[PDB]
């Protein structure tokens, strides 16, 4: 009924998957005409088959379209965003030029697609959700994610609220006519606030005894077992289950993955590997190494590092700054150096489309 | 063979057109993916049609999503506008297509034939600029864009240059793989210098005896005959040829168009209805009522007044705030008075996200 | 001190203004360097002497540039406007300042009292957007900006949370150096919920008998009350007060200036007359003309309608659209008839650039 | 005459300096009101102060505010900008930030400033130089350079159309009121084509007997010679001279300083070090380390790396993309590890503002 509302779907896309609207609905809020979203069906397509066929799939966080375009260069199947949509269509656009310079400069394709598919952030209630997955499918992104934050500490909204924005966006998906991914986020974790314990499925978690705060917010209990029950919660209204952890721990991401399966055997992962945390000294160099392998078995198919291309850039310039600063070209002399040592590797930059537009034109 | 690249591209589309590239040149060019531009496919072909069914397509230069709007909505068929140009046509197209989905969810069907009237936009450096200014405004959903043969008194660049521009255009359009229409400007008929005198074309109206000026520009003698001579060696490399005119003019008019047709029987033309001309002034009563309907059986299926908008909008609120100025209310409920009387005549701006969000919440 | 935070300010500026943070505070968040707002720091002292000394100043919402342009042009003193509000506000002084150059380029002095009429702009999450949204909003040159109690039928959040969106958007103010107005707007009139009942202000209007609504939001009784206790508290953290109404009442309106001057005697107000409200059918003729001078004897100084460019623009296009689809130039000379006649009223859209290549060419 | 009209401008910053226009000029084109430009004074007052008082500036080319703000914490003084006013108005909003954080969060500066001046280029004739200019004066640039070619290989304009965007941008910079600094760049190095040869000046360095190209370009004898009269012409119009060069050598450095110095001694120049140069093939590691050393006694006294922020981001990500891929959280780690190494030598990213904005708040 609603696959053909969206011709693109694969099959067994929406297995397991619940709308609060109706098909008729769908086409009530559609228009007259049918746009195509090309960019959006591929890359939710291409992102719906690595995650059901790859052991994971694992991306790191964008700044740039140069970023992203360099991860796919490297081998990387997918990319992650965290001025959103603008940034995703920055990105798909200098994806398409290095497919374009490929195919203009007479050469193959050295990668699966330059298209990998994009999977961001959205950061109001449903309408927004609404709003900004269009956007995105607009955009070209293949997944979005929705988190039960509210824009001390996080503060948490009910579950039946963010099971609305969830809704919202896959109504919007349904309009637009594409596959889109949605990921919910809880961020029940670390959270100490919530607006308001109306859900009876939140009271439970509330600390009570602590009182309302002086902005009226309630308090509530953080840790794994709220997550564990607002993913429940959450699991029939998305495609994939992420629970925000500022603390890696694989014993910890299987108690998550096994309680979630439980209650709905088989369901797909998302886990980010937090950027803040401490690897070396909190894990030993085994651990480190198996470390994504391990939560992909869990059944953690996408997997990520939100702020890598922010440390990355970082980082560089930073090192780049100081030793130009100290020993001037000396310094930019090495980074040409190894830029040309990687060329082996596959790095292109250092080793034409509008030279080929040109000749076409005269 | 090109209709297998442009596939909503309708039967004789391209009858007479030529290309300096090839079908080879524009798979290399395209990459290995095809996006859909749907409201361009969609825009492009109604414009064709029009302008092959109607005695002449009219248009406005519209400034804003609101402005194209009321257009449509009083039943005009196609709107014209001059990186803020495909900005403004890709707003535009937002605006309508927010007319449409509302008017799809009352599900008493559409006021108007369709809400997705075609959009014509100026284009207004070189070859390159113009294969990407298209580019940009097939992903905005324009219908059909324009290129002067100035550079940007006038200058003209050389008859060659400037098929170069038309056919970059085409290359563009091919690549994006939709049928958008190209027009063709000259204006030669008041520019009195040339950047080059390189072309054998051009040559003929070279004032040699007058040196180069200080700039380096060759003196050139304007008017009606390098018009002629100039859109007659376009013609191949567009779909409507359009000569500025300062004065208009009937019998000038139906000149360039004799002219024109000799060379190439049938060819469409484009007509800008000067606002800058003082119309009751220099025209009788009856000339004014007749000639937009005089051009159009001569061949100018494509006429348009480019600051309409401009006018239409400094005038209207230059008297509401003289009127708001002096009796305050009084001057509102008079504008508010004429939008109710207008009402009877299809007028609207006096309802979808509601029935979203009852979708959302069911 | 704050006078030294702020060197624009007018003496007396900040007379019954509280602020919850100091002047140190002030110093620790501008950082190291001083960067002045011309724009800013001119329209907020030309808005603060226009309301202290005219019996009202009334404005009319813009939606461009040019709508601006003309109001100031036609004699009007401030704009209204309603990241896109920042935008617009910059796009009009940009406007303003051209008008400006244009005629002081022609060396026979201003058609205005200044180009430079005062932008009050609407700043329509929490505190720290508001800080964001001022900060902005004084960039782009605005003179004052209104925030409301609603959280974005209509659900009030508590009156402490206001009083930190005030104070937020002041210590923006502050910060930037510049004496921007604050309007302190609310929506207690017509809103029937409230987020949370912890503010011991708020809770004499909860309806603790009817539940919390199925989202959480507590129930409570609207009208002039809560909107007259609100104003009270709100008017030490504001430079205006702003009752939002439905329906325009001279009655309801002198009602709650008596209210709230009986606690702050001499508190400036702001109205907005309704552009929905149909004026002739519910108030008679004279009432009408009497309207705005009416509140501004009740010490209502700042008064707008907040669509009337909307509405005057889409009226005016469309009518325009009609004439052209019925009669072509006919109805377009008839426009132009119309410009020429307004110019003796001081209408100009029928040089700059020009004195600038000839300062260049010496 | 001019000193008055630019508040901020140090002692002798005009002197040798030529302008076309006059005092009278600049005042019909400046507006009734003045508007402060805080950072582009700053900026460029800071510039003139470095480039006379330091050895040489060195500078890379950001392609973001994050790159500009590691480059400033790094020590480097200067930033250079290869979109560009509006990525300059970004990069100065990111240094604002940074020495907001470091205020707010009790902490004393870091750095001589954060706002290190912003060197950016002018990527039209004339008028466009004095918009462009007019843009990088509100972004808050203290120096633009224009180069004299237009937008096989590069085609330069005749000298005096050079000379007159040269002027455009002082009177720009005169009427804006900032004693902005501006470069002349040349491209006469490797440039081969030329619009036309109509300036005496040029015609020494034109290969007549190839002939004109096609499309009716002259084509030039290319090398330092044309490189030494061009600067030697542009040197009065501007404050830094630049020679475009893509091989980097000490001794045509040299040649070009003292030929320049024989017409205009003393006279300030820019150098660029070429990104695409293979340093370590052609050059020993001695003359590596003592290139800018050398270069700046020259008279070379604002030097930079055009590309430098493009290698380091696009080199960076490959690399941590490849090592993801293949070692996933093991390359993280490696990263993360660097980046806690790097803290000791100023390095902060790892180890604010808006708990110290919500505490002043409340």
């Amino acid at each position: 009924d609603f696959y053909s509302l969206i011709p693109s779907a694969p099959k067994g896309r929406f297995d397991g998957i619940e709308r609060a609207h109706t098909a008729e609905d769908v086409k009530r809020l559609r228009g007259s005409v049918e746009i195509k979203y090309s960019l959006a069906e591929m890359g939710a397509n291409r992102l719906w088959k690595l995650i059901h066929e790859e052991d994971f799939v694992n991306a790191l966080g964008a700044l740039s379209g140069n970023q992203a375009m360099q991860m796919v260069r490297a081998g990387l199947k997918a990319i992650y965003l965290s001025a959103g949509p603008e940034l995703a269509k920055r990105i798909n656009r200098t994806l398409q030029r290095a497919d374009q310079i490929e195919t203009a400069e007479g050469k193959g394709l050295s990668v699966d697609t330059w298209f990998a598919p994009i999977v961001a952030d959205a950061e109001g209630d449903p309408l927004d959700a609404f709003e900004i997955m269009k956007a995105y499918i607009e955009a070209g992104a293949a997944g979005v994610h929705f988190e039960d934050q509210l824009a001390g500490g996080k503060v948490l909204i009910p579950t039946a609220a963010h099971i609305r924005n969830l809704n919202a966006a896959r109504l919007a998906a349904d309009v637009m006519g594409t596959p889109t991914l949605i990921v919910a986020r809880t961020d029940a974790e670390a959270a100490k606030l919530l607006t308001s314990d109306i859900d009876e499925r939140d009271q439970p978690f509330v600390d009570y005894e602590a009182g309302r705060t002086a902005e009226g917010f309630y308090q509530v209990k953080n840790g794994i077992e709220p997550c564990i029950a607002r993913a429940i919660a959450y699991a029939p209204y998305c495609d994939l289950i992420w629970m925000e952890t500022s603390k890696p721990d694989l014993a910890q991401a299987r108690r998550f993955a096994e309680a979630v399966h439980k209650a709905h055997p088989g369901k797909l992962l998302a886990y980010n590997c937090s950027p803040s945390f401490n690897w070396k000294k909190n894990l030993d160099d085994a651990t480190i190494a198996k470390f994504q392998r391990e939560l992909g078995a869990m059944g953690y198919k996408f997997q990520f590092i939100t702020l890598a291309g922010f440390h990355q850039l970082n980082y560089g310039m930073f090192e780049l700054a100081r030793g130009y600063k100290d020993r001037q070209m000396a310094a930019y002399s090495e980074l040409q150096q190894a830029e040309f040592a990687a060329e082996a590797d596959g790095y292109t930059a250092t080793k034409g489309y509008f030279d080929a537009v040109s000749l076409a034109i005269t």
